[PDB]
RNA sequence: UUGCAGGGUAUAGACCCGAAACCGAGUGAUCUAUCCAUGAGCAGGUUGAAAGUGCCGUAACAGGCACCGGAGGACCGAAC
């Protein structure tokens, strides 16, 4: 998984405001970290379809938040995807 | 009966010539069959597999496109 410590590290890096932990930036960053970490699990467990269902839902949620953020403020979206390599 | 001569017969090549064979011991792989070692040859012209690289793409594999590469009891065709 991701520990509480590195989850809070990601939160702190992408804080738009003080202890917000809810903006599209921090949400997308946390989803990105979780997906990139779960890649390790699914390389060793290819037939884990029940877990892959949740990972696909993570991908879908990140895509929804990225499109919403792009439609809201395009500078923030172009900055966020550049930071996250998307 | 013993010689000598003659006719026949017996055993021997047994009137002469003639097999395809069978057996024994050698000679041959400078032809040819396969193999072993060690050398040599295959003008010229084609096609364009895998791999690779880049860009895109994918959550990631996947996938696409271009370039590139030079496979093959591959193709056309002399020597052979």
């Amino acid at each position: 998984m991701l520990t509480n410590s590195d989850r809070e590290q990601i939160i702190a890096q992408y804080q738009r405001g003080e202890n917000d932990t809810g903006s599209p930036e921090v949400q997308v960053a946390l989803l990105s970290a979780r997906i990139n970490d779960l890649q390790n699990h699914f390389k060793a467990h290819k037939a884990d379809h029940h877990s892959r269902r949740g990972l696909i839902r993570m991908v879908n949620t990140r895509r929804k938040l990225l499109d919403y953020l792009k439609g809201k403020d395009l500078g923030r979206y172009t900055t966020l995807i550049s930071q996250l390599g998307l």
